[PDB]
Formats: structure tokens, sequence, C-alpha cells
């Protein structure tokens, strides 16, 4: 029995079932998600390897070889047609074409499920998915449940990393017009104990950590790499439950009446589905989604408990973010350009500007140090790396407005995330490509001999698809200094 079989047995069946990692019904053998690759802009689907099984990650790796991939569609396994696609503009514009939100990388969230590789949905600020034409989802004050398995360590405080029920117009239509899982450390509305992040419920114009606006002591900080968030709502009742998705049981952090503020009882749900964004298209949040569902009816605690036991049995474990030659902490390197016409250039810097320059044995010692990089444990991810200046110790290559700058580590989460890069076997086969940990659609990329965190196509000039594979491939050489 998969999660949706368990919900059905509790007479609260799934009406939307979304996962890039696995089938959520024991008999589902259809497509889990759609990929689009940058090389030819064509698509393919990824299905489970067996009915009721795990995503064919090998088929993704094959399709995405020597290029970049985006997850274009997360299919609804339930048969209701509630597929998640690129989220449209609403109250807020996204940063993509026509104010759409960005699609996620296919490769930002590698995992294993019982030892088998799969890929989650790693969502950087400005990423979002939606279905405003959803069928079967609860509306008005009708009962529903939902859950998601999320990365409890990938979050921020911006509005809003949500999964669940939202407005069909992509605008704020008032209190009670949403009911979605939220994960992050926003303290604009609700928050819990400790420093966050918190699972809360987005009910529109409020993230609730419980019955009260603001602080609720019973909502703990999440301390799990894989978190099961289970949320449910019915007629003047709702709940927040949380578990380590890798071990043990759901605990209940809120259960009872709707918050006693105008507009939350009865609810006015609209039945649209969102992922990674707020109901009005607020698109500042980040997070990672692995699997989740929405149901018809208010699930029992027992049904949710059987779902959690199923999740634990799936055995989520962190996967490898790194491929290709890679690095050791304390190694000093120079990174040589491989693009035809520029192959004598190395990644260097002039003060804060990271650039490419011709560097050779006759260059000034000043330039040799500027073309030399101390590789250290990733500031935001210990599998990945950060690139420390030899001439300016304590300063690292970071992205800022998607340009690579050499800036001093200020100890902030923002800097750490901006300064962390995951080596990948070079897209042209010549050395390494350095993928942004925080924006895995983007890579170290030279454009007019300046370094950017560029995507393979996009809204910035330096996201040009011309020479992309070459422009993101660098040979790892002995440091000049
Ligand atoms: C969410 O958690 C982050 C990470 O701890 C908090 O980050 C701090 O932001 C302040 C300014 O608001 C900086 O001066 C600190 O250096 C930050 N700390 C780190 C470690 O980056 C953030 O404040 C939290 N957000 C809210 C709303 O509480
Ligand atoms: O007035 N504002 O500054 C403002 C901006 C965004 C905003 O977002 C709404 O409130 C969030 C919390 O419920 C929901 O996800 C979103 O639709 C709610 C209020
Ligand atoms: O132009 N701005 O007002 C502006 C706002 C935010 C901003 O964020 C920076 O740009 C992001 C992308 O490189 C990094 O994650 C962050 O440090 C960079 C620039
Ligand atoms: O308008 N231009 O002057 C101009 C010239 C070259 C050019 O190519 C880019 O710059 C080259 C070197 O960084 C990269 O290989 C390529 O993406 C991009 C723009
Ligand atoms: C594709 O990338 C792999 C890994 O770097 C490499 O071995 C292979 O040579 C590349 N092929 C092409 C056509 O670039």
């Amino acid at each position: 029995m998969g999660p949706c079989d368990i919900y059905e047995a509790g007479d609260t069946p799934c009406v939307a079932a979304h996962s890039t990692t696995r089938a959520l019904y024991s008999s589902f053998s259809g497509a889990l998600y759609q990929l689009q690759r940058g090389s030819d802009d064509t698509t393919t689907t990824i299905s489970p390897l067996t009915a009721g099984g795990i995503a064919d990650a090998s088929a993704q790796d094959t399709f995405c070889a020597n290029t970049t991939c985006l997850i274009t569609i997360i299919y609804d396994q339930s048969g209701n047609g509630n597929h998640l696609t690129q989220a449209p503009p609403g109250g807020f514009d996204g940063p993509d074409t026509d104010g759409y939100d960005n699609l996620a990388s296919a490769i930002g969230a590698p995992v294993t499920l019982n030892g088998q590789k799969a890929y989650g949905v790693f969502m950087s600020p400005g990423t979002g998915y939606r279905n405003n034409e959803a069928t079967g989802t609860a509306t008005g004050d009708e009962a529903e449940g939902m859950y998601a398995v999320l990365d409890g360590t990938h979050y921020n405080d911006a509005c809003c990393f949500d999964y669940g029920n939202a407005e069909t117009s992509s605008t704020d239509t008032g209190a009670g017009h949403m009911e979605a899982i939220y994960l992050g450390n926003s303290t604009t509305w609700g928050y819990g104990a400790g420093d966050g992040p918190w699972i809360m419920v987005d009910m529109q114009n409020n993230l609730f950590s419980g019955a009260d606006e603001g602080y609720n002591s019973g909502d703990p900080s999440i301390s799990y790499r894989f978190v099961t968030a289970a949320v449910k709502g019915g007629a003047d009742k709702w709940a927040i439950r949380g578990a380590n998705a890798a071990s043990g049981s759901l605990s209940t952090y809120y259960s009872g009446a709707r918050p006693d503020y105008s507009g939350y009882n009865p609810m006015s749900k609209e039945g649209a589905i969102i992922l990674g964004i707020g109901g009005d298209n607020s698109n500042g949040a980040q997070g990672t989604f692995y699997e989740g569902v929405m149901t018809s009816g208010y699930p029992s605690d027992d049904t949710e408990n059987s779902v959690q036991e199923n999740i634990v049995a799936a055995k989520y474990v962190v996967g490898s973010l790194v491929s290709g030659p890679s690095f050791t902490s304390g190694e000093v390197v120079s990174l040589r350009v491989t693009t035809p016409g520029y192959t004598t250039r190395y990644i260097a810097h002039t003060d804060t500007t990271v650039n490419t320059q011709v560097v050779d044995d006759d260059s000034s010692t000043t330039l040799k140090e500027e073309a030399s990089w101390t590789v250290v444990t990733g500031l935001a991810n210990s599998q990945c790396f950060s690139f420390e200046s030899v001439d300016t110790p304590g300063s690292y290559i970071r992205h800022y407005n998607f340009e690579l700058l050499l800036n001093a580590n200020d100890g902030t989460k923002q800097f750490h995330e901006d300064a962390t890069f995951c080596p990948q076997a070079a897209l042209n086969g010549e050395g390494t490509s350095l993928r942004s940990w925080s924006y895995p659609t983007r890579y170290f990329r030279h454009y007019e001999n300046v370094l950017y965190a560029a995507s393979n196509g996009g809204v910035q000039t330096f996201d040009s698809k011309t020479s992309f594979n070459n422009d993101v491939s660098f040979e790892i050489e002995t440091a000049f200094a």
C-alpha cells in the first residue's frame, strides 16, 4: 500500500498526488514528472522503475547528460488531472518570462530511497508551480488533508514556501482563501518556539503556528533533514503534525478550533494548488519538495500515522550533490577557460569583479594570486565547496544579482548560500562545471570575460544559450600561487 492507498482505506482519498521521487499508489506506473533539457528544448517523462516504485533517476541522468534540465510538470498521480506547471504571475510577478515564476532544476535535490537514487524539487527564490484549474480539491469549508516530505534545512524567512490549497486568481482574496503547508522562519505573522524553521498553515494574510496570531509555544523548531508535514482542516478544526520522515512518528503541534480572528471560520477555500509560492504569487521563499498529496475529507490521525510509517519505510537519505573531478578542502587551484578562443584565460578577479584573464608563467605575481583559489568546505553545504581568494583570505566567490563577486564572508546564511558551489562533471567533458548550491539552475559562466551564475537560457543577457556548455566548463590546474 502506498500513501494514497492508505488515505483511500481511511475514506479520505487523495485528489492530488505529486512526487518526483516515487509512486504514491502501489499500482501507479505512469509519469511522475516531465523534464525539459536546454540542448534542444525537448521534453521527456520519468516514470517509476516498477509499478508503485521509485523514479527512474538513471533515465533522467541519460536525458540530461551534457546539458541542463528543468522540471516542467509534476504530474498528479490520482487521475484528477491536477498537474503542477510553471506558476503564473498574480499579485506579485515572478522573475521569468511574462512574470511567470522560474522552473526548478532537475538536479538540486538528489536523494536515495532505500538505496536507489531519485531527485526532489529544489526551489530557489522566484521558483514556483501551480494549478489554478484543479478538480476534486476542497472548496469553501469542505474538509481536506495534505502532507509533504520537505528538506527541513532548506528554507528562508520570505513569503512563502507553501504546498496546498490556494486562490484560483493567483491574488490575495482575503482571510480563509488558502489552506497550505508552510515551512520556513518567517516571523511576519506566526512563529513557534526557538529560532525556526516552523511548519505553519497559510490561511491567507496569516501563517498560523496555532490558534493565536503570532507566537504559539507548542510549534517547535524543525531539526530534521527530511520532515513530514501533515496538515488538515475541516469545519472549525485544523491540525499541524510533524515527523522525522526518516524515523519514528508524527507529533501533533496544533489541533483544534480555527484561529478566533475574522475571516477564518468558516473557510473560503478555492481549490487551486500551489508549490513553493504564496497564494498571491509571493515568490521570495526557498525550499525542497520530495512528495506530497491533498485529500478529500479530514484524515484520521491513524490514517496519517500509517502514511508516516510508509514514508519511513521509503528510507529517504541525502544523495550526492557532486560529480566529476572535484576537490579537497585546502587544495589551491587555478581554473582554466575551455571555450574555443579563450583557452589561455583563467578565472581571476580585479577587486570584487570576478573575471577571466590570460595568465601564464610571465604574469605579475599580483595576477597569479588573483587567478589562484583555496578550495574549502562549502559554507552552506559540507558536500559542496567555497572558493577563497589567495590574495584576499576570508573573501569568497559569491553570486549577487547573479554576477560572481569576491566578497568577505560576513558569517550570514545569505553569504554562505551565495558562496556555495557543487562540482559537476563538465558539460563539455573538459574538467568541472560549478553549479550554484542555492540556485542549481545556474553555473559559473563567463560572458564577455566576466563571471556570472548563469542559466542555460533565461531573462539575463549572460544566460545566453550560445556557447553555454563551453562557458560553464573549466579545467582544474595547479595554482599559479
Ligand atoms: C531566519 O533565520 C535566519 C538565519 O538564522 C535569520 O538571519 C539573520 O538575519 C539578521 C538580520 O535580520 C542578520 O543580522 C543575521 O546575521 C542573520 N543570521 C544569520 C546566521 O544569517 C533571520 O533573521 C531569521 N528571520 C526572522 C524573520 O527571524
Ligand atoms: O500587504 N502585504 O505586504 C502582504 C504581502 C503579501 C502577502 O501574502 C499573502 O499573505 C501570505 C500569508 O498568508 C500568503 O501566502 C499570501 O497570499 C500578504 C500581505
Ligand atoms: O537589486 N537588488 O535590490 C537586489 C536585491 C537582492 C539581491 O540579492 C542577491 O542576489 C541574489 C542572486 O545572486 C543573491 O542570492 C543575493 O545576495 C541582489 C540585488
Ligand atoms: O556583444 N559582444 O561583444 C559579445 C561578444 C562575445 C560574446 O561571447 C561571450 O563572451 C565570451 C567570453 O566570455 C563567451 O564565450 C561568450 O558567451 C558575447 C557578446
Ligand atoms: C559529456 O559530459 C561527460 C562528463 O564531463 C563527458 O565525459 C563527455 O565527454 C561529455 N560529452 C560531450 C559531447 O561533451
